[PDB]
């Protein structure tokens, strides 16, 4: 589906300008889909200064795109109800040089387009371009494309789908809006020669032997063990005992020897392309309640030469011994190694040790707010129509509180889960101006592959405004102050605020495939941001 | 280990000159590398033509070549005993611009040099070089590197290393002599842009519900069914049931219904660079004898429509139930699709029927003899030293007979497989040129994967040559009339001649490593081919 003649191909960076009929949500919405261009490809942005061919991004009717560089500068229209991450992706897509995937020239082999059905002026989104005019890439037709169509698409009847796959099975996986596919990755790299991304610095599965290029030292009194998971209670994060032979982690055993011995693991030098990084990575610690894991940098001491240590988080062990994700900011600015050091406490009473698996490292912010519910499938068997869960409170980078509310049956849109954003009140309040608008959030359910380019995170933006009101609060604003808006939890002291956010998140269908719920447990994450700035 | 200064970028394709101090053997080598080049990267070589930079390559003393563009023209050496894919794809790796991976900046981290041991004048091939000089390219140390050292490089004595991993593991790993590794072509691709390659062209496992995009028609009777490795006594070839939930094969059951029923299973489109492809694919027929599994083409008819039909190749059922490996011949110069036409023969004899998985389609030749030893486990126990097996007899091109002998227990070399080639009597040898004067031999073990850039088969390259001869044959040329130079064998009714090869071949560890074994089977590729027009 990419336009063959090569003089339809950009620059990079490709030069913007953002309209001011643009609101700031959408504003937002963009920059934050730069963000995932970045991420998982060689695409780039810059601001416009004056280029020949450039993208003015607006608000007009619909949200649509030309196809390839226009030599004289061109239109994106963001339209309401455009403003979501998937959304900008696919027309952004559109000016790279993409058709939609239903336009093909092989179409008619996967699909039925139903032209009676269609609304009068949108028939061109479904038209099939020759061979001459459009490139396969050499690739497949992708039904998980986020170029498809989905089956009521542009439809004069609710009832009647305008687009169905011959293969009945694929109407359930047509017209995804999660992200990137692999696919679609591999034509956007084929198009434009990418084969690193502007933002994936390292990740680490320690599937390989030589374990990334990972090092232990002699300053140290031990080693991390490279341990097989071919034992019955010991299996590694990456495949959940799935494959025989094939899944691996570290390993720290803290069951024996002197308290305070320690082994560091220490990564590959790496050379960062922006002034803050984050590291993820998933653990376990089953051993004493005072075993430590430790992440500590070693960087350049301004000679060339990697020594200076700094110490940047410390994580200690609970009741619970599953598998617990991490989020470390790192702030480097010159080439640095990210290290591991495992540290024993009381051995005579520990029958475990700490385990490390799925290692990522990103030039991006670290997740605000994550939360973690376990046993999900179960959960969602337990829980009845509109009965909630809510998460711990979180608090942002300005001091505000907030929270996420999570129903897993939603009552308003019958299998489907329910995620809705609040406010909490948070010992900061008293100096923080209220009601909180111009702030963005964005919620994401993690899609728990350890390399960012399988990642199909679903995520979903909105942001707060004196709009948002409820009668329940006398029509007042939902933002306003939480001790006056919220209402009171003994779970975590807070008055919470109405929950705003999406009836019709992610289906349990879509759930239940790709990475969605690897340990049987759910994993969010939340940022919340001001935005006022890009006014 | 790469050259960061970007003024010592090639343009492709690279011009050379072949100097005619090569020998035959030499520069048949060197194009044979350079097809590897094409197979696995972007990377592309054209006969010279008054050029500006090119490569010349040469016999001189030693195998070198200066690193990186030299602007003026360059040297390569291949001296005596470097006519070999690896070591010729090692000097093209320098011209590149890659160090050896001993060289890095970090390789204190991993390697102990011990330069007491050096030979004088050698010592340079273990220098390291500064970050302002050389890019790691965002890659860990790779102990599996075409461009690292065996443990006994350039050593005073043979007892003692030159060169050692700090983990004792590697010291076994360390100086492979197979093909690229993973790093080395993820280094080769981000030095300089590559995406796709000139010569893969399709390949499928069919571990996606999208089955790579294959379709089935309608003018068939059935369906392939996209069959789940779930059922016991049942499994793919791409994981053999190592993996719960995972590994996916076509399976189309003749067992019930009429005779002469058949299902299509049919690719995408295709647009061939070349001429000539070859369709490589593993099978199992587990039905009725007269059960067959056809490949066709569908081709455009010249208006750019794909429907005509042309019938290449026929498969048939005997007393082996296990995967079997296929090569196909198709010679497309126009796009086209490839075809698996499964037809039943006998259902009321039939308790089974055929299998697909693992296809790769290459803009090759198909190789001229292929062999596989069954149980090879087994067979490396159970033969003693000096013992040998034999190929069924191979036809080339121009007719001659040859063949392969297995020693799997090599007496002159403890703890290696000894592999070496003969040549048959046949039916044309009456009419066909004696003694053989300058035909290559190239023989490879299959490292059993389906992406070719996963693949590090071992290979070995010699020309017959009229210095090739032996006592037991009064000094005569080993390449003569097999009749009068070889001895009667019952197995085949042929005359063997006198077998020549290597001692050392592959050791047995290095054979129990990555897919060279996959299903507890050997499979060896022969070629046999004139080269006389290199002269
Ligand atoms: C020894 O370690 C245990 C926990 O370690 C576990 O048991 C060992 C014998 C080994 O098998 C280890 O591999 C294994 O992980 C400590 O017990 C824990 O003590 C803490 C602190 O008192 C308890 O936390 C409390 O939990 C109560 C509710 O039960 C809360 O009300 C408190 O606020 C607090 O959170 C924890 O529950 C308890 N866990 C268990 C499994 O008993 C033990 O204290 C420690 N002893 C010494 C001498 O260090
Ligand atoms: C019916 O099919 C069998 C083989 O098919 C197998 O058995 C069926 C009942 C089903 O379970 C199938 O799923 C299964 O695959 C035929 O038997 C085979 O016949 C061939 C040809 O005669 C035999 O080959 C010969 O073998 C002898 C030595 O035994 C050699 O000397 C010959 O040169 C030749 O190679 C083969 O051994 C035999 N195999 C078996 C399993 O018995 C059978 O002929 C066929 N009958 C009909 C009605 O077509
Ligand atoms: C991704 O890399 C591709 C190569 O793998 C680039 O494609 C090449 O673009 C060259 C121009 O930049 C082409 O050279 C031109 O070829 C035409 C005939 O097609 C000639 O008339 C021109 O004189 C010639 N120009 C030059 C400067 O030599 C290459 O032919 C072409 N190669 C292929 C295989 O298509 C892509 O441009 C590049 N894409 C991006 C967007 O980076
Ligand atoms: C793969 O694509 C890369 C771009 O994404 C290429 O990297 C670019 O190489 C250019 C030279 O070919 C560089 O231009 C030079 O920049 C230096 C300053 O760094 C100037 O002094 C030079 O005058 C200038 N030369 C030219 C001809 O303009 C680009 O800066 C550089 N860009 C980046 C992002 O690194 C790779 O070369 C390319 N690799 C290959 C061989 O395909
Ligand atoms: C985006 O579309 C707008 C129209 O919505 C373009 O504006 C027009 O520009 C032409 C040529 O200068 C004028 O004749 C029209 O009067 C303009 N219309 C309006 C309503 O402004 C605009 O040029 C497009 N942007 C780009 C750079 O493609
Ligand atoms: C959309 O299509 C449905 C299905 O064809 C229509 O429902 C039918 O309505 C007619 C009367 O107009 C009834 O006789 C049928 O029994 C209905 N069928 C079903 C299955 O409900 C519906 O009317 C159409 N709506 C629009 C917007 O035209
Ligand atoms: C590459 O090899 C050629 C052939 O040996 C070199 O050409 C001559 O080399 C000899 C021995 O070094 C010199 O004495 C001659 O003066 C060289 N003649 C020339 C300049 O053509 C050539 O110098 C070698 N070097 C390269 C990289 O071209
Ligand atoms: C290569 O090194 C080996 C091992 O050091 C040498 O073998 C030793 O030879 C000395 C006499 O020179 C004996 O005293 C030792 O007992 C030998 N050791 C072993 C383990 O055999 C060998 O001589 C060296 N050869 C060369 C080429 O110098
Ligand atoms: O065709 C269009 C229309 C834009 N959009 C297409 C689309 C977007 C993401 C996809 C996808 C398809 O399939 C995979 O993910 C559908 C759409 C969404 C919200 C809307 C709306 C239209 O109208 C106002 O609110 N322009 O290109
Ligand atoms: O360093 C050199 C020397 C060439 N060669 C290096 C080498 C080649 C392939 C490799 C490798 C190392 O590690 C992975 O695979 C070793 C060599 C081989 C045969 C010879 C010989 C030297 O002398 C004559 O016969 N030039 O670059
Ligand atoms: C999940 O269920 C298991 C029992 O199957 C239980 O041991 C574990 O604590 C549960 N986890 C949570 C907190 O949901
Ligand atoms: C391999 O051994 C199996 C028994 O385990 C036997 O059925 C099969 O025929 C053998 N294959 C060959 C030809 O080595
Ligand atoms: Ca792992
Ligand atoms: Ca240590
Ligand atoms: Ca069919
Ligand atoms: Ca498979
Ligand atoms: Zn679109
Ligand atoms: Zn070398």
């Amino acid at each position: 589906n990419g336009l063959r003649d090569p003089n339809t191909r950009w620059t990079f960076p490709i030069p913007y300008i953002l309209a001011d009929n643009l609101g700031l949500n959408a504003k937002g919405a963009i920059l934050y889909a730069f963000e995932m261009f970045r991420l998982k490809s060689c695409v780039d942005f810059k601001p416009y200064e004056g280029e020949s061919s450039y993208i003015i991004f607006q608000q007009f009717d619909g949200c649509w795109s030309e196809v390839g560089d226009q030599h004289v500068g061109q239109n994106i229209s963001i339209g309401q109800g455009c403003a979501y991450k998937a959304i900008i992706e696919h027309e952004i897509l559109h000016a790279l040089g993409f058709y939609h995937e239903q336009s093909r020239t092989d179409r008619d082999d996967y699909v039925n387009i139903w032209w009676d059905q269609i609304l009068s002026g949108y028939q061109h989104n479904f038209d099939t371009y020759d061979d001459s005019l459009i490139t396969d890439l050499n690739t497949p037709y992708d039904y998980e494309s986020l170029m498809h169509y989905q089956p009521f698409s542009f439809n004069k009847n609710a009832s009647v789908p305008t687009i169905t796959a011959k293969i009945p099975e694929f109407n359930s996986i047509i017209g995804q809006r999660l992200d990137f596919s692999a696919i679609d990755l591999e034509r956007l790299n084929r198009m434009y020669n990418c084969t690193t991304t502007h933002t994936l610095l390292d990740h680490c599965t320690f599937e390989k032997a030589n374990i990334c290029g990972m090092i232990q030292g002699t300053r140290d009194d031990t080693d991390w063990a490279h341990q097989d998971s071919a034992q019955a209670g010991e299996v590694d994060h990456t495949l959940l005992g799935q494959c025989t032979g094939a899944g691996y982690f570290m390993q720290f055993s803290t069951s024996s020897g002197s308290a305070e011995e320690a082994a560091l693991l220490e990564s590959r030098i790496l050379y960062p392309k922006r002034k803050q990084q984050c590291l993820q990575f998933f653990y376990k610690m089953t051993g004493s309640p005072s075993d430590r894991l430790v992440v500590w940098v070693r960087r350049d001491d301004s000679t060339g030469n990697v020594r200076k240590l700094v110490k940047v988080q410390t994580f200690q062990g609970d009741d619970d011994h599953n598998w617990k994700i991490a989020h470390v900011v790192l702030k480097e600015e010159q080439k640095f190694r990210y290290l591991f050091q495992g540290t024993k406490g009381d051995p005579q009473n520990s029958t475990g040790g700490i385990y490390l698996d799925d290692i990522t490292l990103t030039e991006t912010p670290c997740p605000t707010g994550v939360w973690t519910v376990r046993n999900f499938s179960q959960v969602l068997e337990n829980t009845s129509k509109g009965d909630k869960l809510q998460s711990p409170r979180f608090y942002n980078s300005e001091g505000y509180g907030f929270g996420v509310t999570l129903y897993p049956n939603s009552r308003e849109s019958s299998g489907y889960l329910r995620l809705a954003f609040h406010v909490c009140s948070g010992e900061n309040d008293a100096i923080l101006e209220w009601p909180v608008e111009n702030r963005q959030v964005i919620i994401t359910i993690l899609d728990q592959e350890p390399d960012v380019r399988n990642r199909m995170s679903s995520s979903m933006v909105f942001t707060t405004s004196k709009s948002h009101t409820s009668p329940a609060i006398n029509d007042t604003v939902i933002w306003d102050r939480p001790s006056r808006v919220g209402t009171y939890h003994t779970d975590c002291n807070c008055f919470r605020s109405i929950d705003l956010g999406w009836s019709g998140f992610i289906s349990h269908q879509m759930l239940k495939r790709r990475s969605f719920l690897k340990n049987d447990d759910l994993i969010i994450f939340v940022d919340f941001e001001d935005i006022t700035h890009l006014s």
